[PDB]
């Protein structure tokens, strides 16, 4: 079952990665090596609180952080982390 949404409580911290290396980049490259569709991100907002989330779809499965972020870009990195971590894949961490 590739249904519903898989979630983890994660946040993107650039200090966890080498310079110019991000979870989004790592997820894109994993999809390219496995010849899967490229990841698709969809933005979720709570505009009242100035908050963002993102749901990423990879191999027909949706992934999303349980946490909310201050920007769309930061939320997308969090979604990519959930996708990588929940599958036990490397995310480019130091």
């Amino acid at each position: 079952d590739t249904s519903g949404v898989i979630k983890m409580a994660v946040k993107f911290d650039r200090r966890a990665y080498p310079a110019q290396i991000t979870p989004k980049m790592c997820l894109l490259e994993w999809c390219r090596r496995e010849k899967l569709a490229q990841p698709v991100y969809e933005t979720v907002q709570r505009p009242l609180d100035r908050l963002f989330s993102s749901i990423v779809t990879v191999a027909e499965q949706k992934y999303q952080s349980t946490l909310w972020d201050k920007s769309k870009k930061l939320a997308e990195q969090a979604a990519a982390i959930v996708c990588l971590r929940s599958q036990g894949l490397p995310e480019g961490r130091l």
